[PDB]
């Protein structure tokens, strides 16, 4: 899986360990292995959300099919919100989540696809 | 909707309240409540179009039914440059925009999808 | 062509001219003109990968189908690691890819989309 939380929060006001954290998080919400999950976080960018440019932030959830339905997405977006929110200190009103579903042949590593390995 | 402005134009450089600007350009332009269209904008990033690193932007929209076809994005893409070029004081050559639909059973809001909403 | 590459390297640590270099091996890579191509860079972002935060990076291609198959994706692959883990001085547990495959109705250019282009 691929994480990838965007905020208008300076990285000076992002928790230490966050990404730690939320990838330990992100292994569980979506059961796979916590030693394929990345996070990336991107601090200090200009973010607007509800016509407000309070503190807010974006959560990019990319996995292979295990984001692709409103089934589960609702019961993930549960878990990753109780997470954000928590962490973040910031109300559900100012994080939203963006789930896309990927394939195999799209993911490269060690020279190669997961496709072939 | 969400719009993201990404360019090699330092914050300083990026005109104030533009985001509120985009965000009422992006509710207009694709016919979207305003008060649920997210504007990201990362300044300061290094970016090179066209073997050239002079001041260019990328734009990426997200949204749901309303930007799945050349038909209605050739519609959008003018509002949009008309506006960006504009803003920004940048010439056509100098921005790209990429489209991509989105479907409610992957945007996340209070704790489920906008699918339940 | 779009390749934007994400790193938890600060900008001083990133070899200069990078983003041309990348420029002409995706030109390359892909078989896709190089005054098309589209290069972006950040930097300095928190990464983490395989539980480690030391140095890594992700790379990102979108393209026009030319990225749609891990027969392909395999060879590109390849080709971009070779590349990334020579310029950024990484091992290849260090470095993702992800491929977007693409179609002209969703990129904008000129006030307009590449299908009618
Ligand atoms: C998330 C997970 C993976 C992955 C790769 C190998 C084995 C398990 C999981 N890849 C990309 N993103
Ligand atoms: C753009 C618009 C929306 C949205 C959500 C609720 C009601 C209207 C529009 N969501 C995400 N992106
Ligand atoms: C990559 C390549 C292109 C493009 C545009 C015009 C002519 C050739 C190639 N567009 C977007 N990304
Ligand atoms: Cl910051
Ligand atoms: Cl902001
Ligand atoms: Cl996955
Ligand atoms: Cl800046
Ligand atoms: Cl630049
Ligand atoms: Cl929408
Ligand atoms: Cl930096
Ligand atoms: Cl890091
Ligand atoms: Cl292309
Ligand atoms: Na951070
Ligand atoms: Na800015
Ligand atoms: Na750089």
């Amino acid at each position: 899986p691929f994480v990838e939380l965007e905020t208008n929060l300076p990285a000076s006001r992002i928790p230490a360990g966050l990404e730690n954290r939320l990838c330990a998080a992100t292994a569980t919400i979506l059961d796979k292995p916590e030693d394929r999950v990345s996070v990336t976080i991107r601090p200090g960018m200009t973010l607007l959300m509800n016509k407000s440019t309070e503190p807010c932030a974006h959560l990019l959830v990319s996995s292979i099919g295990v984001v692709g339905t409103a089934e589960q997405n609702r019961t993930h977006s549960a878990s990753f919100f109780k997470f954000l929110t928590e962490e973040l200190s910031l109300d559900q009103d100012r994080i939203v989540i963006r789930f896309f579903p990927l394939e195999a042949w799209q993911i490269g590593k060690k020279g190669t696809v997961m496709t072939f390995l």
